[PDB]
C-alpha cells in the first residue's frame, strides 16, 4: 500500500534555462522512481517534508537556516571547502566549466585568453569562482589573460555600459579568445561587436557558459556554450532527498557534477585567418551571402579594390570571393537544417536558393546525403 | 552597407514554456533572415522601433494603443471575428487545439468527455475559447459533455479548491476523458488523483494543452498533450514585423496557427479495461512494477483474493497478474529510455532489473532492437 505521501518544495526560478533543467531532473528522478511525492515549484517567497534549493542564493540560505526536515542545496562549487553551505550540497563545476570552454579555444589554435565576468558588486560568488578557475588555467600561456568585470547585469546606466565594454573589446588583438561568465555576458558581447560591426569570430572569437538561447538579448551570430550537467545535478538531488527521507546519516555530500559538453557554434567558429581585410570581409560574408549579395559590396565593406582583396583572399582562403559567398550560403543552410525548425522549402528560400530543386543539388554535391537525409542524423 | 539596426522589443514572459517557444521562433528569424536587429526580451513593466507582444493580455494592449511604431500581437484566437484586438496578430487555433485533444481521446474509444477550465473570475479569453469550442465539438456524442470551471488558478483557499476538485472528479463515470484547458489544470487534476487513488488512465483519462512539463505541479503519471504550434507562431510574427518595417501596406492580419500534434503519454493510455478491480490493480501495478512488488501487494490494494482476481486479469487481459507486473517493469523501462536522459545502467537499476544484460535480454525479446538502438530511433 504506497499510501504515504511527501510533499517535496522546490526553490529555483522557471525563467532562467538552467534552474529550468534542475527542475527537469528533479522531474526525471519522479518518473524512475515512481515516488509518491507530491512536488511544488514554489519559487516567489507552506514548506513541505523535504526542500530542494537554489543555493547560489544567500537570502535562500538564510531562510532555510535552522529548518528541521531535510534539505539539499544545489548551486555553484567553490575553490575552498569551507566556503559550501552547512547543508547537502549538489554542485556545478566551476572549474571544468571554464576548463571546458578554455580547451575549445585552445583546440582552435587560440593562445589570446579573455574573460568578461560579474562586478563583485553582485552577489554572484559563481562568478568570482569561474574568473579565479580562468585566472588559474590562463597561467601558462604564451600572452597573458585578460580580466574585465561588467558593471552590473540591469546597469544602472545601460548606454555608459555599452561604452565601457566597447572600450574594453576595441583593446582586444585579433584571435582573442573570450571567455564570458554565463551566455547572458556572452551575448552583451555580441550586441557591442553588433554596433560596431566587430567580426566575431574571424577577429575576437566568444564563448558562453550555460547553453541558453533565452538571454535578455537574442544574438545574430549564433552563440557557442558550454552545457551545464544541469539535469543530472536535479535527478542527484532528488536521489538524495530520498535517501534523505529515509531517514539515513551522512556526512555533508559535496558531489560536483561536470559540464555535459561544449556546443560549439558560429561564434567559435575560427579557421586561422589574419588578414584584417579578409577577417571584415569573411564576416560580411557570413552575414549576408543569402541575401543575394555581389563582390562589389565585398569590396565596399571593406574600402578596398577587386584586384588587392582577390589576391588577400587567395593568399588566405584558396578561394575566390565569389566562391566564398556561395560556400557560406550553403552554411546558413546547413546550420538553419541542424539548428531549427523551419521547413526546408524555407530554409532554401530564405538562403536566397532560386528554387528547393537547386539548392537540393548544390547540398547533395558538398555533403553526399540531402537536406532531408542530414537533418534526421545530425540535428539539434 | 548593412549598418540600419532596429531595436526590437518582446513583450512576454520567460517562465512559461509557451510563451519561450514564441520567443524561440522570433529567435530562428533572426538565425534565417540575418536582420540587422537588436532585439530584446523585455518582459515586468525603452520601447523600440518594432514590438511584437504577448496579446492575451488586456494591460499590454491597453498600454500599446495609440503607439506610433509597428506592433505584431501575438495570443489566443476567437471565434467572433471582431473580438481581436485593433493590430497584426499571430493566432493559435484554440479551436483545433481542442479538437486535436478530442480526436485523440475519440480514436482510444473514449466517448465520455469532460472539460476542466478555468473561471470567468481570472482574465483567460483562451479559456473561455477552448470551452466553447468543447462544447461544440461535443455535441453530437453519445453521452453529454460535462464542463468544471475550477476556482482559480492560485486559489485563494488551496485546500478548498482541492476538495472541489476532488468532488467532481468522483462525480465522472469510468472511461471519462478528460481535457483540461492548460497542462497546468491538467496536473492539478493528476495530483487530486494521486490523493485520492483514482486510476489514469485506466479509469480517468487526462490530457493536457501546452506540452509543458515544469508547470507548478509535477506529475508521477506522465501527462499528454497537446503541443501549440508556438515557435512557427513568434517566426511568422518576426517575418510579418520586418516586412511591417518596410513599411509595406496591409488590412490587419489574423493568422491561425494549428497546434504540431498530441504527445501521447500514459495519462491516455486507455486499452478498453472496464473490470473495476482490473483498473485499479493495473494503476497499482504501473506505479510500482519497477518497486518489486508480489502479486500479493496487488491482491491487497484491491481488497481480493488471489483466485477471483486472477480470474478477471484472464478475462480483460489474457495476461496473468505475474505477467502484468513483469510487462510493466519493461515498460516503465521503454518510457524512460524514450522519455529521459538517464543512462541505460540507472533505467535498468531503478527499474529494478538485477543485471543490465538481464534487462538488456528482456528488451531484445519484447521489441527487436536493443535499449540503445531504441532509444537513437525512438528518442523525444
Ligand atoms: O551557474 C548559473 C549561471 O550560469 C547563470 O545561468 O545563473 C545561474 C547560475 O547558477
Ligand atoms: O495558450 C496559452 C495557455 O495554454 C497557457 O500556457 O498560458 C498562456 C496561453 O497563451
Amino acid at each position: 500500500m504506497f499510501t504515504k505521501r511527501h510533499r517535496i518544495t522546490l526553490l529555483f526560478n522557471a525563467n532562467k534555462a538552467y534552474d529550468r533543467q534542475v527542475v527537469e531532473g528533479v522531474g526525471e528522478y519522479l518518473q524512475a522512481s515512481q515516488s509518491e511525492w507530491d512536488i511544488f515549484i514554489e519559487e516567489f517567497r507552506w514548506l513541505g517534508d523535504g526542500v530542494i534549493a537554489d543555493f547560489d542564493d544567500k537570502q535562500i540560505e538564510q531562510a532555510l537556516a535552522d529548518v528541521d526536515v531535510p534539505i539539499v542545496g544545489v548551486g555553484g562549487s567553490y575553490h575552498l571547502a569551507e566556503s559550501y553551505p552547512p547543508v547537502h550540497y549538489i554542485a556545478t563545476d566551476n572549474y571544468a566549466l571554464v576548463e571546458s570552454a578554455f580547451l575549445h579555444l585552445k583546440e582552435k589554435g587560440v593562445n589570446r585568453f579573455a574573460f568578461y565576468g560579474l562586478p563583485e558588486s553582485s552577489g554572484k560568488r559563481w562568478a568570482t569562482e569561474r574568473e579565479y578557475a580562468f585566472r588559474q588555467l590562463v597561467a601558462e600561456e604564451k600572452y597573458r589573460g585578460v580580466v574585465y568585470q561588467g558593471l552590473e547585469t540591469a546597469p544602472e546606466n545601460w548606454q555608459h555600459a555599452q561604452n565601457r565594454l566597447a572600450d574594453w573589446l576595441q583593446t582586444l588583438p585579433p584571435q582573442t579568445g573570450i571567455i564570458a561568465v554565463t551566455d547572458a555576458r556572452a551575448r552583451h558581447i555580441l550586441q557591442v561587436c553588433e554596433h560596431l560591426h566587430i567580426p566575431v569570430p574571424e577577429k575576437l572569437c566568444v564563448i558562453g557558459i550555460d547553453n541558453e538561447e533565452l538571454t535578455r538579448y537574442l544574438s545574430r551570430v549564433a552563440l557557442s556554450s558550454v552545457a551545464q550537467g544541469a539535469r543530472q545535478m536535479g535527478y542527484q538531488a532528488a536521489k538524495l532527498l530520498h535517501r534523505l527521507l529515509d531517514k539515513e546519516e551522512m556526512p555533508l555530500q559535496r558531489i560536483l557534477v561536470p559540464p555535459v559538453r561544449v556546443i560549439e557554434r558560429r561564434s567559435t567558429d575560427y579557421r586561422s585567418l589574419t588578414d584584417p581585410a579578409v577577417i571584415q570581409a569573411m564576416h560580411y560574408i557570413r552575414n549576408h551571402a543569402c541575401k543575394g549579395i555581389k563582390v562589389d559590396q565585398v569590396l565596399d565593406a571593406v574600402g578596398i579594390s577587386r584586384s588587392n582583396l582577390e589576391k588577400r583572399f587567395k593568399e588566405e582562403v584558396g578561394e575566390t570571393i565569389h566562391a566564398m559567398i556561395h560556400a557560406e550560403k550553403l552554411e546558413k543552410a546547413r546550420s538553419l537544417l541542424i539548428s531549427t525548425t523551419l521547413s526546408i522549402n524555407e530554409i532554401s528560400q530564405m538562403c536566397g536558393y532560386p528554387s528547393l530543386q537547386y539548392f537540393y543539388s548544390v547540398f547533395k554535391k558538398a555533403y553526399d546525403t540531402t537536406p532531408k537525409e542530414y537533418r534526421d542524423v545530425n540535428s539539434e
